[PDB]
């Protein structure tokens, strides 16, 4: 059934809960973003009010074929009233189309649930700051003091370093980027800049990114992988099997592959630095695991909630088991008491 914390309380809401049939009392039904654990259940079948940004909009029309008399887009740092409830949705520097949703309830609760989030100081200067938040619905994906991870920039720099030293020493070598979901597209996209290529991929990939309003796309990908030195594969065919086969496929215009697989944590980033990073070779192929995350940090995430003092907090991601849900409200307490609220 609907766990509680897809329910939005005082209002008729809720919160990427669409795998569970009719929700009873659900009057609209909000999507913070496009992936699949949270899409779960959408069709062209579906008949209740979808609320979400423009770009998940897109998504839901042309991936999924929902009729767009349902598909309600609402605009960014924008307040919105939303079957008699004020609402505005904000930027969760997740995947394209991403976002947190502030409800304004009609008794003055403040409800603000973050959907899927990297925390950054840029939140600190959004609409959030202009008034108190009573209740946070918090991805906790990676809350635990062991989850560090590098700047998205070190991690992009990293990658254009490494390529473009590699394909200036082998002009015959071919990049390769994974992927099986949107997301992370600044990987692949800053790489091919630095090679002055367009990335190559499948028609499928191409329609997904077009419907993503990123500014020259374009100029930027295409469906022609032989006119392509950086091609995207799903992720599943990222090992040296699946490469090899698809380096047969490009009939001889390349004889090396440099793979990059951007997970999202690695225990190898407890002790090595991004500067440190090395590849799994074998023969003429080189995979590297690299840490682009697009969820909070433990620090960044602590900071954030430090940051917005919320009365409760209610997590979202890891709260299937006991030792799990206990670990996580030790943290909130430690946070709490460190900063006095
Ligand atoms: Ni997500």
């Amino acid at each position: 059934t609907c766990p509680f914390y897809k329910k939005i309380p005082g209002t008729g809401f809720t919160v990427d809960a669409f795998q569970y049939g009719v929700v009873e009392g659900c009057t609209a039904y909000f999507l913070t973003h496009f992936h699949s654990d949270h899409y779960a259940g959408l069709s062209k079948h579906f008949t209740f009010p979808v609320y979400c940004s423009e770009i998940t909009g897109n998504l839901l029309k042309n991936k999924l074929h929902v009729q767009e008399q349902y598909i309600h887009p609402l605009p960014l740092d924008t307040e919105c009233i939303v079957n008699g409830v004020k609402v505005v949705l904000l930027d969760a520097n997740h995947c394209p189309g991403a976002v947190m949703i502030l409800f304004y309830l009609p008794n003055g609760t403040v409800i603000l649930h973050t959907g899927d989030f990297r925390a950054d100081p840029s939140m600190e200067r959004s609409l959030l700051a202009d008034q108190k938040v009573h209740m946070l619905y918090l991805d906790t994906t990676y809350c635990s003091p062991e989850y560090t991870f590098p700047s998205q920039q070190e991690v992009i720099r990293f990658a254009i370093n490494t390529a473009f030293e590699a394909v200036t020493l082998n002009p015959h070598a071919l990049v390769v980027c994974g992927t099986y979901s949107i997301g992370k597209e600044k990987v692949f996209l800053a790489i091919a800049d630095v090679l002055g290529s367009k990335v190559g991929m499948s028609q499928e990939k191409y329609k997904t990114l077009q419907c993503l309003n990123i500014p020259e796309i374009n100029s930027l990908i295409t469906t022609d992988m032989c006119s392509s030195l950086v091609h995207l594969l799903p992720m599943m065919q990222i090992n040296f099997k699946g490469l090899q086969s698809h380096l047969k496929k490009c009939g001889g215009k390349y004889n090396q592959i440099l793979a990059f697989r951007p997970t999202g944590w690695t225990h190898s980033n407890k002790f090595t630095r991004i500067a440190d990073v090395i590849p799994q070779t074998k023969g003429n192929i080189s995979i590297y695991g690299i840490p682009y995350s697009e969820h909070s940090s433990y620090l960044e995430m602590k900071r954030f909630v430090q940051w917005l003092k919320p009365q409760k907090i209610i997590p979202t991601v890891n709260v299937g088991t006991w030792k799990s849900r206990s670990t996580m409200e030790k943290y909130f307490r430690e946070w709490k008491l460190e900063a006095g609220y």
